[PDB]
DNA sequence: GCCG
DNA sequence: CAGTAC
DNA sequence: CGGCAGTACTG
C-alpha cells in the first residue's frame, strides 16, 4: 500500500531511463529505493526521515526533498529524447539495451523502421511478431489452463511426473506475464530426456506456436522458453517457460522459479555473506570465494528436501510464496 | 544509485 | 566470448 | 574502492 505515489512515480521514470540506457547498477539502486518507499507506512516528509529508510541515501533523499518542495524533479526534464525509443525497442523480446542503442544509432525510431530495415535475430523477429501480446498480462485463470495443458501432455506419457506453475502465479497474483511450469519426478531418474516427448506432444496439439530458447540437440536441455496459444476464439499468444529438474533439486528449483527476482537476489546475497551459495540447483556451504566475491572453491551441497529447509539453513523464518514480492 |  | 533472458 | 545473484541458451 504505497503512501508515496508523488515520489515513486517520478523516480520510476528516472529508473527506467537509466535501465534502458544500460546504466544497470544505477538503475538497481533506484529500484531498491523505489520499493523501499512503497513499503514505508507514512508519507516521508523530512530529508533526515528519508535517510533512515534502508535503500535511501543522501543523493536519493535530496531528490525526494526536491519533489516535496518543488513538486517537480529537475532531472526528469533533461532525460534524453532517445529514451522512449530505446524503451520501445528493448520491449522486443530478445533485444536488450545494446541492440536498442545500436538500432537507435543506425537512425531507427519506430517499430516500422525495425520491421523494414533492422537486422533481427530469430528470437527478435518472434518478439516483434508478438510485440503487443508479450506486453499483456493474462488473468491467472488462463495461466491455470496453460499449466493444465502442459501437465496433461506430460502425465500422458508418465503419470509420475509432477508439474507446478511457479512465478507470479504461485505468488498469488491476479495476472501473470507468462506461465512458468516446473516439472520433476519423485523417483529421481525418469525426468531424463522428456523435453523431447513433451514438446512434441504440445506441437502435435498445435498448442506451441513459436520457440524462443530450446536446445533440443544435446539431451541435457534444462529449459524451454516459447509461445503458446489455447484453442478457440478470443485467445492471445502467451509466453510459456518450462524447466525440468532432478528431484534432488526440486526445493531449490521451486524456490528459484517462484521468485520474485529481487527476492531471489536478496536471498542469494544473504547466503553469500554466510560463505554459502544458493542457485536453482542447490544450496551450498563452505563456498570459497576470492576478494572480488568470485567463486574459486565449490563447497558442499546441503540436503534440501523442501523450501522450508532452504530458509532454515539460511537462518531465516519461512515465507509463503505470496510474501516474496521483495 | 546504495552500502560495507 | 557478449548479449539476453529466467 | 568496488560489489551489486547465479544461472542457461544463442551465434
Ligand atoms: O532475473 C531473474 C528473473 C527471473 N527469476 C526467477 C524468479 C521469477 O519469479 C521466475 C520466473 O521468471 P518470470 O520472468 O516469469 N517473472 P514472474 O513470474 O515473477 O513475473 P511475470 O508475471 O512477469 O512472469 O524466475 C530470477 O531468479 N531472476
Ligand atoms: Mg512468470
Ligand atoms: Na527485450
Amino acid at each position: 500500500t504505497n503512501h508515496n505515489l508523488h515520489i515513486t512515480e517520478k523516480l520510476e521514470v528516472l529508473a527506467k531511463a537509466y535501465s534502458v540506457q544500460g546504466d544497470k547498477w544505477r538503475a538497481l539502486g533506484y529500484a531498491k529505493a523505489i520499493n523501499a518507499l512503497k513499503s514505508f507506512h507514512k508519507p516521508v516528509t523530512s530529508y533526515q526521515e528519508a535517510c533512515s529508510i534502508p535503500g535511501i541515501g543522501k543523493r536519493m533523499a535530496e531528490k525526494i526533498i526536491e519533489i516535496l518542495e518543488s513538486g517537480h524533479l529537475r532531472k526528469l526534464d533533461h532525460i534524453s529524447e532517445s529514451v522512449p525509443v530505446l524503451e520501445l525497442f528493448s520491449n522486443i523480446w530478445g533485444a536488450g539495451t545494446k541492440t536498442a542503442q545500436m538500432w537507435y544509432q543506425q537512425g531507427f525510431r519506430s517499430l516500422e523502421d525495425i520491421r523494414s530495415q533492422a537486422s533481427l535475430t530469430t528470437q527478435q523477429a518472434i518478439g516483434l511478431k508478438h510485440y503487443s501480446d508479450f506486453l499483456e498480462r493474462m488473468p491467472r485463470e488462463e495461466a491455470t489452463e496453460i499449466e493444465q495443458t502442459v501437465q496433461k501432455a506430460a502425465q500422458a506419457f508418465n503419470s509420475g511426473l509432477l508439474c507446478v506453475a511457479c512465478g507470479s502465479y504461485r505468488r498469488g497474483k491476479a495476472t501473470c506475464g507468462d506461465v512458468d511450469v516446473l516439472i520433476t519426478h519423485p523417483d529421481g531418474r525418469s525426468h531424463r530426456g522428456i523435453f523431447s516427448r513433451l514438446l512434441d506432444s504440445l506441437r502435435q496439439e498445435g498448442f506451441l506456436t513459436d520457440d524462443l530458447v530450446s536446445q533440443e540437440e544435446n539431451g541435457q536441455q534444462q529449459k524451454y522458453l516459447g509461445v503458446c496459444r489455447l484453442p478457440g476464439p478470443g485467445r492471445r499468444h502467451r509466453r510459456l517457460d518450462i524447466i525440468v529438474v532432478p528431484y534432488s533439486e526440486f526445493a531449490c528449483a521451486l524456490l528459484y522459479f517462484t521468485g520474485s527476482a529481487h527476492f531471489n537476489r536478496s536471498m542469494r546475497a544473504l547466503a553469500k555473506t554466510k560463505g554459502m551459495s544458493l542457485s536453482e540447483h542447490a544450496l551450498s556451504t563452505a563456498v570459497v570465494r576470492n576478494t572480488h566475491g568470485c567463486k574459486v572453491g565449490p563447497g558442499r551441497v546441503l540436503p534440501t528436501p523442501t523450501e522450508k529447509d532452504v530458509f532454515r539453513l539460511l537462518g531465516l523464518p519461512y515465507r509463503e510464496p505470496a510474501e516474496r514480492d521483495w
